[PDB]
C-alpha cells in the first residue's frame, strides 16, 4: 500500500507543500495517495536552487558521486518489494513486469556508478604540421550545469533514472518533472537521495501538470532540456526552449520481422512477439505494433500467435499470473478502440481478442491492415499489433520503413546476409536480431530517429550530453 | 587577378545564373569580381538534389571518400598562391595571413581524408545482468542526412573546410551558403568538388544574402544545420530551425592572461599578443580583445606592447610588409571606432594608435577602459585591444569569465598550479597555455560555451555530428 | 591470531597435506602458524585442473565473473581487521600501513569487478583501398589460457590480487605461488574464491619454496607467467619460460626530486619523503631511496628530513604509534647495514638514525654517498634514503637516470616546465608530480623500464595482457 | 631487370662492401644480381648507431615522422613497376601477385603515415577512493628503443614493412635482416630510406645468413625483437632472447570451410579457394591448405574444384598468364613433395594436378589425406590443397582446431549461427567469414595463436609493441 500522502523535493528537503495531485490505483480506480503539486514559485525557487549548487556539484570528487549512486542501489534493493508494488498501483503494471522495472532500475544506477569514476579525457596529438610544433591538447569533461528533466507516466522509475543517475554522474544539479500520473516512483528516488550529502539544490523532483510546467522548457538558467514522453509534445518543446541544449526520446510504431528460416523456432519466437506486443499492456515506446511474416511461415505463426494472445490472461496486475494490466486510463482505451473499431470498418479483421471493457483492453491480434490507417501508422501504446505477409526480404525493410518514426526494430533470421541488410537499412536508432525490438540493456546506447527522437541515453551517451568538452592547449618552445 | 565571374554550384555543376552579386577588393573597394546570386528556387532545387543524393553518398566506400577529399587537398596545393590571392582581395587579408589560411586549408582537408578511412564502431559487452545473458552490441555511424552549412566573412576558405571535409568524410550531401561579402573562396571549393566523381546532388555552394536565405535554417529536408558566424544570428536562428540538428560556432571578447613569473619571456608573450590582438585586422572569433597583466611585470610589459604595437604596419594587404590590412568595411569600422570613443569619453585612454581612416583602424591599445563599456563587453571584430592589471591569479580569471562568452582564454605562465586553477574554472571551451587564445589546430575540439556556441568542429567532432548512430543488438540463445 | 594450521587450495579446495611451512611473526620470531607445502605432484595435479577448467571459465557471462569479484570484495571487507592483523603479524607491517594494504586490495577487486562487464571490442574500418570494399572488422578478448602466478613478501594481499583479480575478470583459470614468508594472505583470498561457484580447478594457491617451484616457469600448459619479485629472478625466470607470455614487476632505486621552488612546501614534502622512505620499512618496490634537493632549499629541506627521521617511533608493529617494523628477517637487515657500512667507510656520513638491532633497522638518513656505492645503486629494500643536491634541474634528471633502474620517479615542482621536462627526460613506467614515487592507486598503469620490468599492472591492462585479440573480418559481396 | 649489384644499409648508408651474396632469379636458375653481405663487425656497428640515433629519432615530431613516410609512399607509387619485376625475379613470384603485393606496401606505408600524427595518450581518473583525491593520470607513448627485425622470403616487400613503417611512425631506430634469398626488395627500401633527412643511425638494412646472425637476437643493446618467419626458428630464438621484448609471426596450415548452403555461391568459393591454396604457388603464411566441405555440396564443389585446378597456368611469372610460378627452391620442392608421396603411399588420392618438375610444381588437389600425415599436419608452403567432408558444423569446427597452429580459417556460410559459433570456438588469431583466410588488409590486427605466433602487426599494434607507455600521476592538494 501506498503512504497516505506524498511530499516534493525542493532542494534536497522533503515539502508537504499541499495534497493536490490525486495519484489513483489505475486497476481499482480508486485514489491510492496524494502527493503535493508544485507551483511556478516552487519551480522557480528550485532552479535557483539548482544554480547556486552548480559549483559545489561541480567540485564533489568522482568517487563521492559514485558513493551517492551506490547508497542508492543499497536502498532499492533493500526497498525491491514495495517499489515493485508502488509501481503496480500507480502503473497498473503487472506485478512481474514491475520487478522486472526495478531490476532495471538497480542496473541503471549501477552502471551510473561505474561509470562516474571512469569520466577519462585524452591526450590528443596536436603536431599535425609545423605550425602546430611543441603544442599538445588535454581534455576533461565538465558538468553542463542545471538539468531540466521531463518523464513519461510508462516506466515510473527506470525512465527517471536514466536521467537522474547520469546527471549525479556527472556532477549536475537537475530539476526533475515526473508523469502526474505517475509520481510516486520519482519521489521515492528522492526520498532515498535527500539521505545522502549531496548539496542543497543538487535535486529537485517536482510534480506539475504539463499546463503548469512551462519552466521546465523555457527558463534560460537551465543547459540542457532532456525530454521522454510523446512526440507531439517532445518537438513542440524543442521550439520553445532557446539555448539550452535538447535531448528528446520520443516514440514509435515498431516492428518485428520473421524470416523464412524461423520455422523450428516459431514457439520462442511467439513468446517474445507476445511479451514485446502485450507486456505492461503495450504501454512500451518500443513496443511490438507491427509484425511482418515472411510467406513459408506465416500460416504456423499465425496459428500459434493466435492462441498464445487468446492465452494471455487480463486482470488485477496484482496476481502475478495477470500478463495484461489496465491501461493507463479509459481515455487511452478509448482512443486506441477508436483506431481499432475505424481499421475494421476499412477491412481488418480481429483474430485474437478484441473486447475493451474500460481500461481493461484484451491482448488483440489482427490481419489485413491497411497500411494508411491509425492503427498501423500512429502509436498504439496498447495490447494491439497487426500481422502482414511478405515474399522477400527486401520488402519486408521497406514497410518497416515505411513509417514517421525509427526508434527499434528486430529481426529474427538466421541470415547473415538478411541481418548485415537489416542493419544497413532500417532507419532506426537500434536493430535487435533474434529478439523484439521491444529489448533494451541500461547500459546500451537507445534512442530515435526520424520523429522517434534526437539523441541517446544509456548512461555513458547521458553523461557526454550532460558534459562539455573543455580542452587545454599546452605549448612547449 | 580573380575572374571576371564566378557561377553557382547548383547540384555539383557550375551556374552562371547571373551576375547580381558583386564581390568588392576590401583595401581598393573596387568591384573585383561578379557572382550568381541565388534565389529562392534555386535553393529549394540544391535541397531536393541533396535528398536524392543521400542513399548514394551513404553507400559511397570509406576510400572513395578519401580519394575525394585527396583530390581537394592535391588541387588546393597546385593552387596555393591563387587561394592566397583571392583570399587578400575579398577578405582584404594581409598575404601572410592569407597564406596561412589555405595552409590550414590543406590541413583540415588533409585531417578529414585520414578521418574518412577510421569511423570505427565498438563491440559492447550487454551482458550486464542475468537478464542479458547472450545479447551483444555492435555500432557503427551512418551519415545524419542533407546538412545546410553557412560560413562568415572573415575565414572564407577553412572555415567552409571545418563543414564540407567532414561531411564527405561522413557520407553527408550538403548545401553551403558562404558569407557574401566573401563567397569567393567557397566557390573555389566548389570547382574543385565539380572535378570529382561524387553523385548529383552531393553538393550545392549557393551565395545568398541573409534576407533570402531563410530555407537554409527551416526547411524541414535538412537534418543538421551547422551556422558559423555571429551569436546574435545564430542564437536566433535555433530558435527557427524546427526538428533538425543545430550546431553553433559563435564570438566572443576573448582574454589574455600575463603571469607574473613572465619577466624574461615578454618578447615572446608580446609577439603573440600582437599577432592574437591584431592579424588580420583583428578579425577572428578568438582574437586577443582584452590582456589581463600581473602588477609584477605590467610595467615593463606595457612598455613593450605600446612599442610593438606601434611598429605594426598598416596598408595594402598585398605587400607582404603590411600587417594591418583594411576592416572588412567602412560601417563596421564605424562601429567599433564608435564603442572606442565611447570608453575613451568614459575615462580610457589611447595609448597606442588609435587612427581611424575609413577601414584603415590603426593596431591600437587601450588602458583603463571600465568592465561596462561595450568596447570591453561586446565583440570588437577589428584591432584593438585592452590592457588591465591584476595583483593575484583568482582576480585574473574571474574577470575572464565576466563576459557573456566563453570560446578561448590564454594563459602566459610557468606554475603548475595557475595551469590547473585556469583549466578547472574558465568557462570556456578551450583554454591556451604560453600562447594567445588565438591559437587553433584543426584536428583540435574547437567550440564555445555560454554564448559563444553549442557543440564542436574539428573534424572527429564534426563527423560525430553529421552521423547517428546504428546500434545492432544480437541475441544468442 | 592466525589459525594453528592453513591449507592449500588445489583446483579450488582446501587441501590439509600438511604442516611443513613454518611461517614466523616478523616482531616476535616466534612460529605464528603452520600451512601445508606443495610439491611437484600437486603443483602438477594443480596445472592440470586449470587446463580442465579453461573451457568453463572462457563460457562464464560477465556478469557471473562480477559476481565473484563482489563476493570476494564483501568478504574483503567483512573480514577487514582480521586481514589487516595477519599482514601485521606475517609480514611485521606497521598496522596503519596493514589497514592501508587492505583498502587497497578492495580497491584492487573493485575495479576488477567493474572492467569484467566492460571488456569491449572494435568495429574497424577495413575499406581502406578497393581490394578491400566489402570487408569489416569485429574484435574481441579471449582468455589467453591457463596462468602462472608468483607475487613477493611485502605486499601478501594487494599483489597478488593485481593478478588474481584480473584472471577472474579475464576468465583465465590460474595458480598462485605465493612467497613462502608470507603465504597467508593469500590463502585467505582462496579460501574465499573457494565460496564461489568457480568451475573445479579454476584456481590454485600452493605455497612452495623456489627451489620446488620449477613448473611454474617452466611447464608448457601455461599460456603467461606473470611475475612480481626480484629483478634477479625475474629476468632470470623470462629466459626458462618456454613458449609463454612473460610479464615481469620488478624492483628499483626510486628517486625524489625536490625543486628550488619547494621552501614554503617543505613541510609537505618532507611528510611525503618520511612515508616514501620508510613506511613498512621501506619495504616497496617504489620506496624513496635517493633524494635530490635543490641547493636553494637544501639546507632547510635537510634540517626537517633530519628532524622527522629522528621522529619515527621504532617497535612492535602491533602498536598503531609505530611506524618502522622489523625488516623481514635479519639476514636482509645484514644486507642492507653492509651496505651502509660500506658507504660510510668511502666517506659517507649517517645524519640521522642508523642504529640496527637483529631486524629493528632504524629509520636512517645519509649525505655524502657516493654514486658508485651498493647503496645508491642497488635496490636498498629498507628503511635508508640517501640525500644529495643538485643546481641546475637537468642534472638532477641525469642523476635519477643514473641507474640500472626505471620504475617510478618523483618530483615536488610548481613548474611547468620542469614538469614537462621530468615527464619526456626520466626513463621509467611512472612520474609522479607532488607526491613521492611511492604513490600508487590500484586502477593506473604500472610496471618498470629498464632493469625495473617488462608490462604493465593495474586492471585494465592486466586483463590485456591475459587475453588473446580474435579478429572476425567479414566480406559482403 | 635488376641492377648488377645492391649495397647494404648501413647506419642510413649504402656501403658496396662485397658482392658475397648471390641472388637467382628463381625461374630460370640464373644469377640475378650480387649483394653485399654483412659481418659480425657490420652488424655491431649498426646496432651501435642505432643507440646513438636513439635521442633523435625521438625528438622527431610526429609530422616529420609523417613525412619520412609520405616519401617512401610517393617513390614505391613512383617506382610501381620496378618493384613489381624485382618481386617477379627474386622470389619467382607471377607478376599479378607481385603488383599485389606492391599495392599493399604501398598499403602499409600509408596507414603508418596515418598514424603516426594520432599516437594519442588518455587523462585518467584516479579519484577511485579518498586516498587518491586530487591525483589525475596521464599517459604518453614513448619509443622502446633500438628494434631487431628479421623478415621472411616470400613477401620481400610488404613484410619488411609491418615492421619498418611503424617502427618509423613511432620513432624507434631499428636493424632489419632480411631473407637471404630474397634481399633486394628491403635494399630498395633502404635506398628510399637513405633518401630522407632522417638521423644516422635511424636504420641499417643488412643482409646476413641465419649462421652469421646470432647478434640480431643476443645483442642486448636491442629493446625489442620482432621475427616474422618459420615456428621451428621463432619459437627457437625466443628462447635466447635475453631481457628484450619478443614478437613473433610464424606459420600454420590454415583451413577453410564451405556450409551447407553455399551451392548458388560455388563459383566464387571456387575462385577464391584456389586463389588461397595457389596464389604465389602457395607460399603464404596463411595459404589455404585444407578445405572441409559440408556433405550436402561436396561432390559439386570437388567437381568444381578439380576443374578450377587443372585450369591454372603454371610456368614463367613474367608472362601474366601465369597463376602458379615456381617455388623458392628445388629443395623446397623435394620436401614438399616427399610428404605428397607418403599421404599417397598411405591411402590419399591426387584428383588434380600432382606433377612436380624441378621447383615447377603444379596446383594439386587431393582427397582422402589421413588427419596424421605431415601432409595435412605440417605446413605445407607449396600448392598443394587437401579436400575433406564434414556433415555437422561442430565437427568441421573441431577438425579446424586439430592442429599445432593458430593463424586464421575461413568459413564460407550463410548462417548467422555458424559464424557467431566459429568466432567462438577457432583457436585463431582471425576468422575470415565469406572469404579465404588467406584475406589480409594491412591496416587489421594479423597474426597467431598456438604456435604460429605471439603478438600481432598491423600499424595500430605494431606500434603499441615498439612503445612504452610512461605515466604523468599529478597530485593537487
Ligand atoms: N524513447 C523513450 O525512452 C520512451 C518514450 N516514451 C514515449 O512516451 C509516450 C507515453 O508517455 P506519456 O507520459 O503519455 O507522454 P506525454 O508526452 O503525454 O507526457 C510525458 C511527460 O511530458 C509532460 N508534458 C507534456 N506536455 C508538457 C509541456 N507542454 N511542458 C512540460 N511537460 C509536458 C507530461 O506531464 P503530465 O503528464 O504530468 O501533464 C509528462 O511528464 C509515448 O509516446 C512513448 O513512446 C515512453 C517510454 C520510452
Ligand atoms: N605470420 C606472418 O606474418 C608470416 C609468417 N611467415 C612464415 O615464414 C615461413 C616462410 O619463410 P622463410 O623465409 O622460409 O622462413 P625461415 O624461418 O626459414 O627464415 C625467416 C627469416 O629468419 C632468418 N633466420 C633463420 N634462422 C635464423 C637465426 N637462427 N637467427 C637469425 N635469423 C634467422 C632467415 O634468414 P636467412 O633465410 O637469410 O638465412 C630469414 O631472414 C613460414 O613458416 C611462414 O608461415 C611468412 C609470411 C607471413
Amino acid at each position: 500500500m501506498l503512504k497516505e500522502t506524498y511530499p516534493y523535493y525542493l532542494a534536497n528537503a522533503a515539502v508537504y507543500a499541499n495534497t493536490d495531485l490525486e495519484v489513483t490505483d489505475k486497476y481499482s480506480g480508486k485514489v491510492a495517495t496524494r502527493v503535493a503539486l508544485a507551483d511556478a514559485k516552487a519551480i522557480d525557487a528550485a532552479i535557483g536552487a539548482a544554480v547556486d549548487a552548480t559549483k559545489p556539484m561541480r567540485e564533489l570528487p568522482a568517487y563521492k558521486r559514485q558513493a551517492v549512486l551506490d547508497h542508492c542501489v543499497a536502498r532499492f534493493r533493500e526497498r525491491f518489494d514495495e517499489l515493485a508494488e508502488a509501481l503496480c498501483i500507480e502503473a497498473g503494471k503487472p506485478i512481474n513486469d514491475a520487478k522486472g522495472e526495478v531490476t532495471r532500475l538497480i542496473d541503471t544506477f549501477r552502471v551510473a556508478s561505474e561509470e562516474a569514476v571512469r569520466i577519462d579525457g585524452e591526450v590528443l596529438n596536436l603536431e599535425i604540421s609545423a605550425r602546430a610544433q611543441g603544442y599538445t591538447g588535454y581534455t576533461r569533461r565538465v558538468p553542463i550545469g542545471p538539468c531540466s528533466f521531463i518523464s513519461p507516466f510508462n516506466f515510473p522509475l527506470n525512465l527517471a533514472a536514466h536521467k537522474v543517475a547520469p546527471a549525479l554522474a556527472a556532477g549536475c544539479p537537475f530539476v526533475l518533472k515526473p508523469a502526474s500520473r505517475t509520481p510516486v516512483g520519482a519521489l521515492i528516488i528522492g526520498e532515498v537521495l535527500a539521505e545522502t550529502d549531496l548539496p542543497k539544490g543538487a535535486f529537485s523532483v517536482l510534480p506539475a501538470h504539463r499546463d503548469g510546467a512551462d519552466l521546465f522548457t523555457t527558463d534560460d538558467r537551465f543547459r540542457l532540456l532532456s525530454f521522454t514522453g510523446s512526440p507531439a509534445v517532445g518537438w513542440a518543446l524543442k521550439e520553445k526552449a532557446g539555448k539550452k541544449k535538447v535531448v528528446l526520446e520520443l516514440g514509435g510504431n515498431a516492428a518485428a520481422i520473421v524470416d523464412a528460416d524461423q520455422l523450428d523456432r516459431l514457439d520462442y519466437v511467439v513468446d517474445r512477439l507476445a511479451f514485446g506486443a502485450f507486456y505492461q499492456s503495450g504501454q512500451s515506446c518500443i513496443g511490438v505494433q507491427r509484425i511482418l511474416a515472411h510467406a513459408d511461415i506465416y500460416d504456423a505463426l499465425r496459428d500459434k500467435l493466435i492462441a498464445k494472445t487468446r492465452s494471455l490472461k487480463m486482470g488485477d496486475p496484482k496476481d502475478p499470473s495477470t500478463f495484461v494490466g489496465p491501461m493507463i486510463s479509459e481515455s487511452e482505451s478509448r482512443r486506441l478502440s477508436g483506431w481499432m473499431d475505424a481499421a475494421v470498418a476499412a477491412g481488418a479483421k480481429i483474430v485474437a481478442g478484441g473486447k475493451v471493457d474500460g481500461a481493461m483492453f484484451e491482448a488483440t491480434l489482427l490481419e489485413n491492415v491497411g497500411r494508411d490507417q491509425d492503427l498501423y501508422r500512429k502509436e498504439a501504446f496498447g495490447p494491439i499489433a497487426i500481422l502482414e505477409k511478405f515474399d522477400r526480404f527486401d520488402d519486408a525493410l521497406a514497410r518497416v520503413n515505411d513509417s514517421d518514426f525509427g526508434l527499434q526494430a528486430g529481426v529474427f533470421t538466421d541470415s547473415l546476409a538478411h541481418t548485415q541488410q537489416a542493419w544497413d537499412e532500417l532507419e532506426v536508432g537500434g536493430v535487435v536480431i533474434n529478439d523484439v525490438p521491444s529489448f533494451r540493456v541500461d547500459n546500451m546506447p537507445y534512442g530515435g530517429v526520424k520523429d522517434s527522437g534526437l539523441g541517446r541515453e544509456g548512461i555513458r551517451y547521458a553523461i557526454e550530453d550532460m558534459t562539455e568538452p573543455r580542452l587545454l592547449v599546452v605549448r612547449r618552445r
